[PDB]
């Protein structure tokens, strides 16, 4: 029965922060026009997953702490509760994989509908992957009950579920995240190199005596312009003057290029610094999810490995606490957004003040 547990107070705090914080994310992305990009649409869908886990899954997990982990509800609600908990968590890990993969492809290939199609793809994969839990668990209580505790009792569901639904999207997430960091370092390197070629050839053109030196340096500025359209024509115009022997006039046009170079370099240069700042925030989201679920995932796999060897009473007691470190991850993504994005922080600040006009 009640059993007077004190855990309820702590668990309720986690539930409220989860619900309130993730509502603030869904409100920020629905309302604030500066957050209408594909990454932030994935972060809204991830917040729905986190909100639904706070509403449907977490109160029932608190409820079972209050009955000594004797399952208080009707018995066929056990497999439905486990299904939802695995679904919302599987959908969290395939979303973070999807962001990581989509940001990587978006560098190499330079729509709201396209994002929504991928979001719905991620949910449909999560609903399908998690589907053996109620299909087999509702026909056999031995798979979802252990000593009248509702938990995923089938060892083979836990191994193959952990590998297929939690290890392979973790693998893809960590590879595409590392390759994204290498991509943006190469892009900032290539733009330092193009800046050096433009700046060296401006100094050659201003020292120049003859039409050969200006035509040589403007041709090499054109090649360097072709790595980072407006300048290419502006270069060609000066090249034509140099071709007809108008050296001084071509030199005048090169200083006219200088103003356009300072403009286009710093614009491309500030867009790389934005992407790397954004990658770092997503990396903290990614880092916290792996770390806060790590004690539960490995213990649950170590339970299966030392099945008769280990104190399964102790193991089960750790899994009951380690599931709450992972539930606490639902509360942190909104905080991360406040700490590292002015747009979220200001949006949240306004919504707490009940003020919804952008
Ligand atoms: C990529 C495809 C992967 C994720 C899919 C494609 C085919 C799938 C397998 C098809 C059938 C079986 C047999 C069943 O008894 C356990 C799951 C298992 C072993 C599946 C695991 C996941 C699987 C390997
Ligand atoms: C990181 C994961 C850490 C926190 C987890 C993952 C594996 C876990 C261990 C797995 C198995 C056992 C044996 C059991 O008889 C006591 C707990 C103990 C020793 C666990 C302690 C916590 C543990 C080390
Ligand atoms: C309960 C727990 C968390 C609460 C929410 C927390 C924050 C906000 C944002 C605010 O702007 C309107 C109320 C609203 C949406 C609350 C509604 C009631 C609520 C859902
Ligand atoms: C990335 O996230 C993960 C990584 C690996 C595995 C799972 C997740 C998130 C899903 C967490 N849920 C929590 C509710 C259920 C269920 C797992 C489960 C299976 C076996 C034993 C369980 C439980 N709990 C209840 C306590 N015990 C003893
Ligand atoms: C943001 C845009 C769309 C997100 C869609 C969110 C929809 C997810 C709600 C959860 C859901 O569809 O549940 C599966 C179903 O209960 C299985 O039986
Ligand atoms: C960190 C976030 C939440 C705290 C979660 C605390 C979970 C505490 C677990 C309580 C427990 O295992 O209680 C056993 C019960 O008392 C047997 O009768
Ligand atoms: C997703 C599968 C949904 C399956 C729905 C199962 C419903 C279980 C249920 O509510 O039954 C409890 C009890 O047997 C009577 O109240
Ligand atoms: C998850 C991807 C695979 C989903 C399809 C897996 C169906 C097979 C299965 O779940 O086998 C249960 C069997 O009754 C023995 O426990
Ligand atoms: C025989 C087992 C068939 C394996 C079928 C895998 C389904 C299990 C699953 O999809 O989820 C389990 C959960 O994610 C784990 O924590
Ligand atoms: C990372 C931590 C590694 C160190 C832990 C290794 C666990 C097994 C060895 C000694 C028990 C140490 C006490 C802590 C765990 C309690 C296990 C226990 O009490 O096991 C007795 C039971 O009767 C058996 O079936
Ligand atoms: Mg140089």
């Amino acid at each position: 029965l009640q059993e007077k547990n004190w855990s309820a107070l702590l668990t309720a705090v986690v539930i409220i922060l989860t619900i309130a914080g993730n509502i603030l994310v869904i409100m920020a992305v629905s309302l604030e026009k500066k957050l209408q990009n594909a990454t932030n649409y994935f972060l809204m869908s991830l917040a729905i997953a986190d909100m639904l886990l706070g509403f449907l899954v977490m109160p029932v997990s608190m409820l079972t702490i209050l009955y000594g982990y004797r399952w208080p509800l009707p018995s066929k609600l056990c497999a439905v509760w486990i299904y939802l908990d695995v679904l919302f968590s599987t959908a969290k890990i395939w979303h973070l994989c999807a962001i990581s993969l989509d940001r990587y492809v978006a560098i190499q290939n330079p729509s709201r509908t396209k994002a929504f199609l991928k979001i719905i793809a991620v949910w449909t994969i999560s609903v399908g992957i998690s589907m053996p839990i109620p299909v087999f668990g509702l026909q056999d209580d031995s798979k979802v009950f252990k000593e009248g505790s509702c938990l995923l009792a089938d060892d083979n569901f836990v191994l193959i579920g952990s590998f297929v639904s939690f290890f392979i999207p973790l693998t893809i997430m960590v590879i595409t995240y590392f390759l994204t960091i290498k991509s943006l370092q190469k892009e900032a390197a290539d733009l330092e190199d193009n800046w050096e070629t433009l700046n060296d050839n401006l100094k050659v053109i201003e020292k120049a005596d003859n039409a050969a030196q200006v035509k040589d340096a403007l041709t090499k500025m054109r090649a360097a312009a072709l790595d980072a359209d407006i300048l290419v024509g502006q270069i060609d115009d000066a090249l034509k003057l140099a071709n007809e022997g108008k050296v001084k006039e071509a030199q005048a046009a090169a200083e006219q290029l200088k103003t356009t170079i300072n403009a286009y370099i710093q614009k491309y240069g500030q867009s790389i610094s934005n992407e790397q700042k954004a990658c770092k925030v997503l990396g903290i989201v990614f880092f916290l999810f792996v770390v806060m679920w790590c004690p539960f995932f490995i213990t649950n796999i170590m339970a299966v490995i030392c099945k008769e060897s280990c104190n399964e009473d102790v193991i089960g007691a750790l899994l009951n606490v380690f599931v709450w470190i992972g539930y606490l991850n639902s509360a942190v993504n909104p905080l991360v957004y406040t700490l590292f994005n002015k747009t979220y922080r200001s949006a949240f600040s306004r919504y707490i003040q009940c003020q919804y006009k952008e």
